[PDB]
Parts: C-alpha cells; structure tokens; sequence
C-alpha cells in the first residue's frame, strides 16, 4: 500500500489514514505536501514485541521534497499508531492493522 503525506492541498493528513495490511506487505509513504513529514510508530500503540526503532524513520531525518518516499514492512499482527513529528499536534496521525 502507498500512503501519501499530505493532501495535494497541504491537508495535514496521512492518505489514507486507517487501513489494512498483510505481514508482510510493504508499505510505501510518499512526501506529497505541507512538508516537511516524517513517520514514527509510537512504542504504547504497537504490538507486544515490536521494536518501535526498527519502523520509525530516525528523528532528525525528515522528508522535504515531492515524492521522496520511506518504506516499511511490518510482520507482527496487530493495530499501529504512527504520526508526524511536526504535525501530531494538528492530528497528522494514522492506523494500520497488520492482518
Ligand atoms: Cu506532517
């Protein structure tokens, strides 16, 4: 699944913002607009025995060019809650259940 970071309009929205996943597919964020982004997994909304680290982007690391993606994979079924840094506040946040 691809999921865009921004509205075209800078709507600060992932799009789409609560899906479903296999273990195993990828999932594909792509910069759209309002950057900058980022996704991080947070470690209280996650699986048990799901290392946050290892899905999140590294914090300093953020995407500020059209198109720029960052891909993930996660196994461990379950519910996700993942958001942008910069823009939690303004409820750029997001769910993925792993199936
Ligand atoms: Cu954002």
């Amino acid at each position: 699944v691809e999921v865009l970071l921004g509205g075209d309009d800078g709507s600060e929205a992932f799009l789409p913002g609560d899906f479903s996943v296999a273990s195993g597919e990828e999932i594909v964020f792509k910069n759209n607009a309002g950057f900058p982004h980022n996704v991080v997994f947070d470690e209280d909304e996650i699986p048990s025995g799901v290392d946050a680290a290892k899905i999140s982007m590294s914090e300093e690391d953020l995407l500020n060019a059209p198109g720029e993606t960052y891909k993930v994979t996660l196994t461990e079924k379950g519910t996700y809650k993942f958001y942008c840094s910069p823009h939690q506040g303004a409820g750029m946040v997001g769910k993925v259940t792993v199936n």
